[PDB]
């Protein structure tokens, strides 16, 4: 109910109504809508009663929300122990190899990036992002130069599962914060948007994946659409709990690696980014690397199950919006991606 998951068990799984149902009004509709005090995550809020020392207060325990086993547990049958030393020991030893990784996409992220001009970002400040009959006010969004075209479809779904975040979660870092007892506004400004979306994990991933096309359940104490479906190659729109907007697109040219960008509207910034699955000892990982400016952020995660216990949800895309109607927009050296401007899920009306 309430455009979750369909289920009453109130230990665990995939995110339900009765998971939620303490926090008032925030949640709704499948989507995390909380008001944090004027000022900043700071500075304290209430939410159904419970009033939190701040808005970093609620995140934390927001971030406990959706990715548990049936019994309450993080653990599954392919990883029972996820926060044991031994997946540490391998995690630690993934992350000091990251740094010296040659194989990364968009060429090791050398490839020329495009970003969107000061006016570009003016124009769309207060746009309906909800309207799928809309155009972006700043015409079709530059595709990054090196991104793979799309038409690959994965043999095996080997992203289907339950997946562990170990390394790069949220809530470690908001912990740093909220240690660091007085935090300022711009402080406090500073925490969100560096950690902000892809940039930090949730504390999991559920993924039901069907060839090209996937179904992601991803920590609402991030993003505010618990359940999202795309299409490798197909425009997407990710609403923020920090009140961000991103349209992204996930490109699936491999068998076990995406390859992905998204536009952060406010800051006019494209982050490209790539997930890939290996084997480690017994173990399946999950690395993410997300890149802007020069500065990439990894995220690890290990597979607990091939089972991500939760259902798909219908197609769609925001093709038509992101490239503001324009069927094989380019990329920002000039060449034409193939796909075409139109909606998945045309005609329906709102997202």
């Amino acid at each position: 109910e309430k455009g979750f998951e369909a289920g009453d068990n109130k230990l665990g799984g995939a995110l339900n109504a009765k998971h939620v149902e303490k926090y008032g009004d925030n949640f709704k509709n499948g989507m995390h809508k909380p008001e944090f005090h004027e000022d900043g995550l700071h500075k304290p809020m209430e939410v159904g009663g419970k009033k939190f020392e701040s808005g970093f207060h609620y995140l934390l325990e927001c971030h406990e929300l959706g990715g548990k086993n049936a019994s309450g547990g993080y653990g599954g049958p392919l990883c029972e122990d996820p926060y044991g030393s031994e997946v540490q020991a391998m995690t630690e030893k993934l992350l000091k190899e990251a740094d010296s990784d040659r194989t990364l996409c968009f060429n090791n992220f050398q490839d020329p990036c495009p970003q969107l001009t000061k006016e570009q970002v003016a124009m769309c400040k207060g746009f309906d992002y909800g309207d799928k009959t809309l155009k972006l006010p700043c015409g079709p969004l530059p595709w990054p130069a090196g991104l793979p075209e799309p038409g690959y479809v994965p043999k095996t779904n080997p992203l289907h599962g339950r997946w562990i975040t170990v390394s790069g979660g949220q809530a470690a870092f908001i912990k740093e914060a909220i240690k660091s007892g007085m935090l300022g506004a711009a402080e406090a400004n500073k925490i969100v948007a560096d950690t902000d979306h892809h940039q930090t994990g949730g504390m999991y991933l559920r993924i039901n994946q069907f060839g090209d096309v996937c179904t992601v359940d991803a920590s609402v104490a991030k993003f505010a659409r618990a359940k999202r479906t795309w299409k490798s190659g197909h425009y997407f729109y990710e609403p923020l709990v920090s009140g961000g907007n991103l349209l992204g697109v996930w490109v699936l040219p491999e068998e076990y690696r995406k390859i992905g960008f998204f536009w952060e509207m406010e800051s006019g910034r494209c982050f490209r980014i790539e997930r890939r699955a290996f084997p480690v000892g017994p173990y399946t990982f999950m690395r993410q690397a997300t890149e802007v400016g020069g500065k990439i952020s990894f995220v690890f995660y290990v597979k607990v199950s091939n089972d991500p216990e939760s259902d798909p949800i219908p197609l769609q895309s925001r093709d038509y919006t992101a490239l503001a109607g324009r069927d094989n927009a380019p990329t920002n050296l000039g060449k034409p991606y193939p796909t075409l401007a139109k909606d998945l899920d045309y005609p329906k009306k709102r997202d």
